[PDB]
């Protein structure tokens, strides 16, 4: 069985969006492994390791005007993985927004995202 | 229909749990292509095929009585593919149960789902009432 546990991969994917609601590039660049992808959304071109990371990151949160949050228990599998749902909570126009997203993610014998595919698009919009 | 588009995504998926919370298998395995790959839960093999996935809805839905809903929305993408979060109330052994999940579906180029992996494990259990 280091590759963390249906348990753990709940505690950290929560942790994520935590770093998420607070801002902290860094820390989130940090959760992935060096050379993980991310498709954001699903349906894109992946990136690749935590320069491509840190910069979508930097463009996607930098600007502040983001909370995000879990809309119920992270889901995971007896390898590695888990999915949850959650909402980002945004600003357009000067309005609030707001967008419901699915990450789905794979774990590393480190405890490293490896992976990750973040479901949505624009239906998933609202106000 | 064909490949399906975002806004038919959620449509499709919202039906399926409609269909599992009413258990109507027969209407759900039709859903289903005709040699779809089911992973439930995703880490165990998969299944394959209209008669296995039956199989398992007959095992799952059969005796009445499983209550599924959504508890939010199903999330859609542009590539024929969504996911959604949910929770199946249950009584196992004399016990209420739940078991929140999340699926994840892609979708045919005819509106079948072509495969299905269902999140979940003993973390998402409470032992409960509905
Ligand atoms: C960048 C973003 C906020 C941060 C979201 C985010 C953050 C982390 C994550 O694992 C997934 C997602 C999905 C959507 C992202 C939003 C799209 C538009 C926007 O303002
Ligand atoms: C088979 C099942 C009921 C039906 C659930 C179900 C139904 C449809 C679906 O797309 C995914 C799932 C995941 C869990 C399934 C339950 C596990 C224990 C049980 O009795
Ligand atoms: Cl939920
Ligand atoms: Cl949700
Ligand atoms: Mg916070
Ligand atoms: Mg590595
Ligand atoms: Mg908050
Ligand atoms: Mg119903
Ligand atoms: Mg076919
Ligand atoms: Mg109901």
């Amino acid at each position: 069985m280091n590759l963390p546990t249906a348990q753990e991969v709940q505690g950290l994917m929560a942790r994520y969006i935590e770093l998420v609601d607070v801002g902290d590039i860094e820390a989130i660049v940090q959760m992935y492994a060096d050379d993980a992808t991310v498709e954001n959304p699903f349906g894109q071109p992946p990136i690749h390791g935590r320069e491509q990371i840190a910069a979508f990151f930097r463009q996607g949160l930098g600007g502040g005007k983001v909370r995000a949050c879990l809309t119920g228990p992270v889901r995971a599998s007896h390898n590695g993985c888990g999915a949850m749902p959650f909402r980002v909570e945004m600003v357009w126009n000067g309005q609030p927004c707001a967008l419901d997203v699915i990450d789905v993610m794979r774990f590393d014998e480190h405890g490293r995202i490896q992976t990750m595919q973040a479901y949505w698009s624009e239906v998933n919009l609202s106000v």
